[PDB]
């Protein structure tokens, strides 16, 4: 009718957490490169699976995140609604 909402998208809020871990000179993530593109060890892989837990509810394996990509990563998120 009239009346919409828009609502919030996963593919951002995981594209600008996973921009504060790449360790190169690089100052966002390229959405068609994995995490392992970007060169992001164990560490930081790690700690953003921490905070994909802290801001989800959600854990995956490093093994998945080195061979993902922001878009994949964010449609194994959103497998079920939070709004
Ligand atoms: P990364 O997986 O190369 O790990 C580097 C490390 C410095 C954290 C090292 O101490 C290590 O090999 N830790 C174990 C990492 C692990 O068990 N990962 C899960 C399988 S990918």
């Amino acid at each position: 009718g009239p009346g919409s909402m828009y609502g919030e998208a996963v593919t951002e809020q995981l594209s600008r957490l996973v921009a504060g871990f790449v360790p190169d000179a690089a100052g966002s993530v390229d959405p068609d490169r994995t995490l392992l593109e970007h060169g992001i060890d164990s560490i930081n892989l790690m700690n953003l699976r921490f905070e994909i837990t802290e801001r989800f509810g959600r854990t995956l394996p490093l093994q998945l995140l080195s061979e993902s990509t922001v878009p994949v990563l964010a449609a194994h998120l959103s497998a079920d609604r939070a709004h």
